[PDB]
């Protein structure tokens, strides 16, 4: 039974996804009243940015210590760690220690994330269920991404500050006690061969391909999501819940286009699903500076996250296969790039984002990173099989 192995990284994903979005809406306003006592301040976009950058810097060494002792012992540690960091997270009083929870946070996100993409990649030696479990795995990102900020102004609403957090802390201990009950990280067992290290790998030509689609396919939505709203209150003086709704078919659309691509992309054929991906979510990001009101905006969001989703859910079992094509068979060297690419376009997004906006604006923004995701599409015909 390799069911609960999927189980696991679903779980895995969906509450570090779930974190990471549910601190998004509540600390701005605790820090607001705490000064009592734009968008993003100098301070304030740090707390969503250092995550992202630490998982980032933490993702090659995770890459070679699986090898060095497998993968039950990283995911176990992530686990340790994320728990620690989410109760310490709900305790802290301090901004320094909001840094080191979020740097926490990030460190067991790496670990499990890496750890975890890499036994799935491991135990689904298939091809095509490789895909098919990829594309649920990654459905659960996607679930966490969506249901994270309901659940905690919900949550921060009715009970308190501190119940979001204490229920993430006892939905963690009940996802470490179905790890010691299948995984059961006893002793250290080294894997059997060597790992073709990075440098390796980073001089490839096709998996520079795959992942630099995944970064810049990803780096789209990651610069629109904050930047569309202030644009928004300014050009239709909109009300504070349109701001919310409009967002709502992104994300929608990326959930389900995950799920279903996952397994209807290997009929198509992953390369033709990717380029199709780069020029809809292209297409999508160009169309949208022309519209008007909410109404004009519901479509080229639903646009924009299917095609991500198309991309992703096609790209990550491609990087499997490379590997197993060209060099060694070990995973989580090469899945550690893949998180990087993600990571990547999470980090540098809503600095860079608004920093571009405030210079040239909002359409040209919208325009640039239009024109290079078509430009890059063409790019995708070199990962086609030779047969």
């Amino acid at each position: 039974s390799r069911k609960l192995i999927l189980f696991i990284v679903f779980l895995a994903l969906l509450l570090d996804n779930m974190l990471l979005t549910v601190v998004v809406p509540i600390i701005p306003s605790y820090l607001y009243s705490i000064k009592h006592e734009l968008n993003e301040n100098v301070q304030v976009g740090l707390l969503f940015a250092s995550k992202a950058t630490v998982q980032l810097i933490t993702n090659p060494f995770i890459g070679l210590l699986t090898n060095r002792i497998g993968y039950p012992i990283p995911i176990f540690a992530g686990f340790c760690i994320m728990f620690v960091s989410t109760i310490m997270f709900a305790f802290s009083s301090s901004y320094a220690f909001l840094l080191i929870a979020r740097s926490l946070q990030g460190i067991g996100s790496s670990c499990s994330s890496v750890a975890g993409m890499g036994m799935l990649a491991s135990v689904y030696t298939d091809d095509e269920e490789r895909g098919n479990v990829m594309g649920i795995a990654l459905g659960g990102l996607a679930m966490g991404v969506l249901v994270g900020p309901p659940f905690g102004s919900v949550l921060y609403e009715f009970v308190g500050k501190t119940a979001p957090f204490l229920v993430l802390a006892a939905l963690v201990l009940l996802d470490g006690a179905i790890q010691l009950f299948v995984l059961q990280p006893s002793r250290v067992q080294p894997e059997s061969q060597k790992g073709t290290p990075l440098t390796t790998l980073l001089k490839d030509p096709y998996i520079l391909i795959a992942a630099g689609s995944i970064c810049f396919a990803n780096m789209g939505i990651a610069m629109l999501e904050p930047a569309l709203p202030i644009w928004m209150m300014e050009t239709m003086c909109s009300r504070k819940w349109q701001l919310g709704v409009a967002f709502l078919p992104a994300s929608i659309s990326y959930l389900i286009g995950t799920n279903i691509f996952g397994i209807l992309a290997h009929k198509m054929g992953r390369w033709l699903c990717a380029l199709l991906g780069m020029i809809i979510v292209g297409v999508s990001i160009l169309c949208i500076p022309f519209a008007k009101n909410i109404y004009g905006l519901i479509a080229p969001n639903f646009g924009v996250g299917f095609a991500i989703g198309m991309v992703d859910s096609s790209m990550m079992p491609i990087m499997g296969y490379l590997v197993d094509l060209r060099h060694v068979s070990v995973y989580g060297s090469v899945y550690a790039i893949a998180d990087v690419a993600f990571c990547m376009g999470y980090a540098i997004g809503p600095s860079a984002g608004g920093a571009i906006a405030k210079a040239i604006g909002f359409p040209w923004l919208m325009t640039i990173i239009g024109i290079i995701d078509i430009l890059f599409a063409p790019l995708c015909f070199f990962l086609r099989s030779p047969p």
